[PDB]
């Protein structure tokens, strides 16, 4: 009857069980941090991974909701007075020269309010290199800004709960602790001092530079 952890998710059994149809069950609750997500009444004869699996659909649609809810803005390349979209690019930040003929392409916002700027192809290229969003940028939709900021005066190290958004096989990147450690050039043992049940008594937290470098290597947030 031990509680189960899938990255930042938690499935816990209630303190006392119950009989249902003469057999012992327990109600298990799915938690995303403090948010209660789902309740299911499960036979005690269920293994741990039987409990775990019964909730993996509700988790999957959470992810789906988050990939959409936090998807980056998208820019569109069209011919100057052309008629089709020639390319699209997701961008984690908008170009500062956007508003309402020497140039042969327009870079357009894919959503209203429509902002545009005229660009040569080399200009479009430089912009996309600079601004392109990385594959898992939507995970930043779930982390607090104190953790994401490059302002060393306001930066707060992530908690193990926040770290588990991005490392751990049940995390939203799927990338395990041991792989994460190698990215940072540390031992698996040393990196796991940051993500543990007892990590509150581990005085060494992840460094500002390691964390932002990590988020880049995992494809969550460009170091720029």
């Amino acid at each position: 009857m031990n509680a189960i952890h899938i990255g930042p998710f938690s499935i816990t059994p209630a303190a006392r069980g119950l009989h249902y149809g003469g057999l012992p069950h327990h109600q298990w609750t799915l938690y995303y941090g403090p948010r209660e997500m789902a309740i299911k009444t499960l036979p005690d004869s269920y293994t741990s991974s039987e409990v775990r699996d019964e909730f993996s659909d509700i988790i999957a649609e959470f992810v789906i909701d988050a990939r959409h809810r936090y998807a980056p803005d998208v820019l569109e390349l069209v011919n100057s007075d052309g008629d089709a979209v020639l390319a699209r690019v997701a961008v984690s930040r908008l170009p500062e020269a956007l508003s309402g003929d020497r140039f042969p392409y327009w870079l357009l916002t894919a959503s209203r309010p429509r902002l545009g700027l005229p660009v040569t192809l080399n200009e479009y290229t430089a912009l996309a290199v600079e601004l392109s969003a990385p594959p898992l940028a939507w995970i930043t939709g779930l982390l607090p800004g104190e953790v994401l900021t490059h302002d060393a005066e306001e930066w707060r190290p992530p908690t193990s709960w926040e770290l588990r958004h991005v490392v751990g096989e049940g995390s939203f990147t799927g990338v395990s602790g041991a792989a994460a450690a190698a990215l940072l050039g540390m031992s698996a043992t040393n990196f796991r001092k940051y993500t543990a049940g007892d990590s509150a008594a581990n005085r060494q937290k992840i460094s500002f530079a390691a964390w932002h470098y990590l988020l880049d290597r995992l494809g969550v947030k460009r170091a720029s």
